[PDB]
């Protein structure tokens, strides 16, 4: 019959869950630079998805294909109990991630978790402990058992593992175990995206569109530069750029420098840009007649071109001081600066034009890491929220739920366990880690 199709489909889903989440787990286990605090949370998140694929989805596939329960009422309890455990531990983990990323993005240690690894391990156990209590106890203590005849006949029957619960459980379980951490997750992590966008200074602005290299390279004009767009010299001699590099650093570098002494150059360059805007009489009044977002966009222009080069935009300077943003943005486009480097000028002109950071959304490496964590959360919501909204309406509407429409929406939740590894292939560090494990 037509069951052979779903068997292959479900068997592939079990593989994509197991093979993908063991891949995520092993990548964090062996590789050091992925052993971060956030990735310990992802480890337990992958475990919740891995156990979903080893203990839950297969026995649910045998339940659908055989149209009955082969494994007894004992395993019917654990299968249900472990299924609830993996979903409860997943949302709280995603809830801990969001709160961890909030306290990180608000501390002066931006993008770095305040929790230590030993303490984050203490959090993981409590999540599984609290999940293990809210999941096993209501199922093992029969607090879910309904009192209507159809449920009672399935309870005593060992070949039936239909999941009928009384209305009190369906409410309290959905609220405490799913909706509360969901609402916290969505509110706390929307608070993170709002801080990353609000907390964009000139330093992150430049470091995005200027880049960072630790080896001497030629810039867009061909001049020897190093660090974050630090101009070394305009002479074609490499040692002239290396000797000027050593005079500025004080160390014999042979053209290679660390990230610490590269930020120190980056600070001095930005300081020279602000001091240069204040020395020049043509740039001083315009800088003062600007908000912090456009002050940065101005510091960026002086960073790239110098004080005298930026002062040539005599019309654009008068308009940015007259606060005529759209009109200044046009003369900024009619320049040869927008010709040589259009992608950078676009982001700077739009920063003047709009007075926001929309041109630099998710352009910084650490913001892309947050957007990655926002996708595993938004996916977790879209996979389970339909299931949980139908449970909450099923109870209120008082009509019993359609067994195929019910189990359907639970499988949209099941296929969530295979989505996390692909969203991690959207990180550059996991791609490099996965390719080693796959030996590609
Ligand atoms: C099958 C079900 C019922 C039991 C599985 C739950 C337990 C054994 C598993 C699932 C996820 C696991 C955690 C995943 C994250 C790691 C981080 C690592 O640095 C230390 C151990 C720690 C913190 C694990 C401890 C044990 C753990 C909580
Ligand atoms: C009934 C069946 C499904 C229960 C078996 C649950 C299995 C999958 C659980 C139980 C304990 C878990 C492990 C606990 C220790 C951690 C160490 C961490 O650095 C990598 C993941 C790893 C190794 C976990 C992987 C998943 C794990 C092995
Ligand atoms: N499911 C639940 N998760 C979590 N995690 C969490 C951890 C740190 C900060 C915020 C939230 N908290 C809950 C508080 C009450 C109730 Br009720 C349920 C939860
Ligand atoms: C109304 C209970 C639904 C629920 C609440 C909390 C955690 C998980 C929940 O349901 C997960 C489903 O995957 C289980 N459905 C059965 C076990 C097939």
């Amino acid at each position: 019959v037509w069951v052979v199709g779903m068997g292959i489909v479900m068997s592939l889903i079990v593989l994509a869950i197991v093979f993908g989440n063991v891949l995520v787990i092993t990548a964090i286990a062996k590789f050091e630079r992925l052993q971060t605090v956030t990735n310990y949370f992802i480890t337990s998140l992958a475990c919740a998805d891995l156990v979903m694929g080893l203990a839950v989805v297969p026995f649910g596939a045998a339940h659908i294909l055989m149209k009955m329960w082969t494994f007894g009422n004992f395993w019917c309890e654990f299968w249900t109990s472990i299924d609830v455990l993996c979903v409860t531990a997943s949302i709280e983990t995603l809830c801990v991630i969001a709160v961890d990323r909030y306290f990180a993005i608000t501390s002066p240690f931006k993008y770095q978790s305040l929790l230590t690894k030993n303490k984050a391990r203490v959090i993981i156990l409590m999540v599984w402990i609290v999940s293990g209590l809210t999941s096993f106890l209501p199922i093992q203590m029969h607090w879910y058992r309904a009192t209507h005849q159809e449920a009672i006949n399935c309870y005593a029957e060992e070949t039936c593992c239909d999941f009928f619960t009384n209305q009190a459980y369906a409410i309290a379980s959905s609220i405490v175990s799913f909706y509360v951490p969901l609402v916290i997750m969505v509110f706390v992590y929307s608070r993170v995206f709002q801080e990353a966008k609000r907390q964009l200074n000139i330093f992150e602005m430049l470091r995005i569109d200027e880049g960072l290299r630790l080896k001497i390279y030629k810039d867009t004009e061909g001049y020897y530069t190093i660090g974050i767009g630090h101009l070394l010299t305009k002479s074609p001699s490499l040692n002239a750029a290396k000797s000027e590099l050593d005079k500025a650093i004080g160390r014999n570098t042979n053209g290679v420098i660390t990230k610490d002494e590269a930020e120190k150059l980056f600070n001095q360059d930005v300081d020279a840009a602000v001091r240069g805007i204040l020395r020049n009489a043509k740039l001083k009044p315009v800088y003062d007649s600007l908000d912090a977002v456009r002050r940065a966009a101005l510091i960026n222009m002086v960073f790239q071109m110098g004080e005298t080069g930026v002062a040539g935009f005599t019309n654009s300077l008068r308009m940015l001081q007259q606060k005529r943003w759209d009109e200044a943005a046009v003369n900024l486009a009619k320049s040869r600066w927008y010709n040589q480097t259009p992608n950078r000028a676009k982001r700077v002109i739009t920063t003047f034009r709009t007075g926001t950071w929309d041109a630099y959304k998710f352009c910084l490496k650490e913001h892309k890491a947050l957007k990655t964590l926002g996708i595993i959360m938004g996916t977790f919501t879209l996979c389970w929220l339909p299931f949980f909204i139908v449970n909450i309406v099923h109870v209120i509407q008082d009509n019993l739920i359609r067994k195929e429409v019910y189990i359907l929406l639970n499988w949209i939740g099941y296929v969530n366990s295979g989505f996390n590894p692909l969203i991690y292939c959207r990180s550059p560090d996991f791609r490099i880690a996965f390719q080693e494990l796959l030996c590609l």
